[PDB]
């Protein structure tokens, strides 16, 4: 039992450092203390950072778009590393993909928060909560919930080698619709439970049930996560740019 | 065997169980018994269209309205089951009161569909303390927007009750529901924290002795806490167009408190 779960655990490390250019200790590293970042806390600081790195909320909203696109090829990168996932049924794979990513995406950005703002552009740049709230509706409410998301998931104080397993665990959720062989996709996050139930144990020992409160976690992400995708349909409202996105 | 953090969690266990049994007036045990067949006379009655429906109340509004009036009204006294079993969970009665108010506002419907799954099964649903058997497509063929109320709460309960879990570990996993430290508005979360701590630790041990083949049977029922969120989401949402579409439909303040900024 216990050796295929240390080299699970491992092995998802590995792909995970291979795969994120940014992980949690390099952001967080940022976030606390040589070079910082450059803070985007204004109209006129949006201006100057993007000399250095049509109206203001849209392209930031652009910019946003530009980089989930980024987010969803390193996430499936990943997922394609997982013991099993590519074995399994070619569209289950791609349904796993299509209701995980944004899960994932604001899990491993909470990564890359703290309580008064965001890296963006793989740490170069800050762009400050209030910045973000002060936008015009709707986009004035875009990242606000991700932003309370993350306070409460950061207070867990997971690093990478537990992220890793975390993420490949939200990959390999049955419930998913559309699926048409749930049980190999159940019988691998069985397995990935496992790993990560270990791998908090031995690094956090201290931190009683924190294989439970992290999968409680999951209830506030998909809340989160539906709210966003309802939001997407409001703001719906070149055409090889449009088809990208 | 055991060792005495273990026997502290056992009794705990025990407690909450026994609390759970003096609370819920009709416990899974004996929804399942009735559901099965244990019986000659515990056979339901089955309302399964108009006629049958008519039959059922020898043992007025229109139909779709009357039955969402009846199951609004079995809510009111489902909350109030769930608020004394509360009190029970320790610790709970010591918080500050508006963190009190707090927890069983977000908590209790949560509550109320995972212990509704008990009295489901993929036909349909136990009522009037099972004495009656309600069919899903009898539900579902009520008119808009009825029909669709109860089907989500359907498809929650046929995979939940895939679980096969007992009525000793869901007395554990609801008190785990309410003291959830990361409900909006809490004043003071750590106390909070520390209950569902040890609750988590009781209901892991209990799952551990209780399924001891069930794998992972602790985190696969964590996993449902999100099912149940949805629920409780798209429930409100359909209330406020029940509310808006039928003008003379009544909710009752419990509830309409309840939902009010949730
Ligand atoms: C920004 C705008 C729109 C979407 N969307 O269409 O879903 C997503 C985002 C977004 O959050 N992208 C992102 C991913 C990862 C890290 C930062 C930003
Ligand atoms: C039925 C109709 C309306 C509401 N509501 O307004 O919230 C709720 C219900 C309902 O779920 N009733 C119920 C819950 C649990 C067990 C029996 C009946």
């Amino acid at each position: 039992e216990s050796a295929d779960l240390r080299a699970l655990a491992k092995h998802l490390y590995d792909s995970y450092i291979k795969s994120f250019p940014l992980t949690k200790a390099k952001a967080r590293a940022i976030l606390t203390g040589d070079k910082s970042p450059f803070v985007i806390y204004d109209m006129n600081s949006l201006m100057m950072g993007e000399d250095k790195i049509k109206e203001v909320a849209i392209r930031i909203f652009q910019g946003c778009q530009f980089r989930s696109v980024e987010a969803v090829q390193e996430i499936t990168e990943y997922a394609k590393s997982i013991p099993g996932f590519v074995n399994l049924d070619l569209n289950d794979q791609v349904t796993l993909l299509k209701y995980g990513v944004h899960e994932i995406i604001y899990t491993m950005l909470a990564s890359l928060m703290n309580k008064d703002g965001v890296l963006i552009s793989e740490g170069q740049g800050f762009m400050t909560r209030e910045f973000l709230k002060s936008l015009r509706k709707p986009f004035g409410d875009f990242m606000e919930p991700k932003f309370e998301f993350a306070v409460k998931f950061n207070a867990l104080e997971l690093d990478d080698s537990d992220l890793a397993i975390f993420i490949a665990v939200i990959i390999l959720s049955g419930d998913r619709p559309g699926l048409l062989n749930v049980k190999p996709i159940e019988d691998i996050q069985d397995n990935l439970l496992q790993a990560l139930e270990l791998q908090l144990k031995l690094n956090h020992p201290e931190s009683s049930q924190l294989f439970a409160k992290l999968l409680q976690k999951m209830t506030d992400l998909r809340q989160i996560v539906t709210e966003h995708v309802q939001l997407l349909q409001v703001i719906k409202k070149h055409p090889l740019l449009q088809e990208i996105y």
